[PDB]
């Protein structure tokens, strides 16, 4: 199963409108995969800067996959519809997915896989707005914790475009 995967492209997820998406559609694209929340203290900085990154690098093949998750201080308590409306107010044009879990046996297998990409202890997602940078082949090449503002990622992007 997911432990054996070598690429994000092997997985699928429900977009925020409810339709299944084969993530192999991102082959050739450089992706930021992040878990988002609407009522976190860092909601405003992350949404705005992810929208800014997307506005400036999407034409180059930057893509952003945002997975809502209510596991961190219960700061994504709303429905998939309320979340999609919330993101529209920040002018989000990147890809929103249906709410998931990122930690636990019920976690989306994509997230189970990303968390073990190069010890067994301590890989749990720690708060809202963890960011994984995925290369064009679907490999995890960097992890930025919830303290890293998305614009920190900008200087690493050239190495993978
Ligand atoms: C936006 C864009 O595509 N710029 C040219 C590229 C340089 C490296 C990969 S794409």
């Amino acid at each position: 199963d997911w432990r054996c995967a070598r690429s994000m492209h092997e997985f699928s997820a429900k977009d925020i409108d409810g339709h299944m998406v084969n993530l192999d559609k991102y082959r050739g694209f450089v992706c930021i995969v992040t878990n988002v929340a609407s009522q976190c203290g860092k909601t405003e900085v992350n949404y705005t800067q992810l929208v800014d990154l997307h506005a400036r690098y999407a034409e180059c093949g930057l893509r952003i996959l945002a997975f809502p998750c209510n596991q961190f201080g219960k700061q994504e308590p709303g429905s998939n519809e309320e979340i999609k409306e919330f993101a529209a107010g920040y002018n989000v044009k990147f890809d929103m997915f249906s709410k998931i879990c990122v930690n636990g046996d019920d976690a989306h297998p994509l997230w189970k896989w990303m968390k073990i990409q190069p010890g067994i202890l301590g890989n749990a997602i720690k708060w809202n707005f963890t960011k994984f940078l995925i290369d064009k082949n679907g490999c995890v090449v960097k992890h930025y914790g919830p303290m890293e503002e998305p614009l920190v990622i900008e200087k690493d992007l050239p190495h993978y475009f």
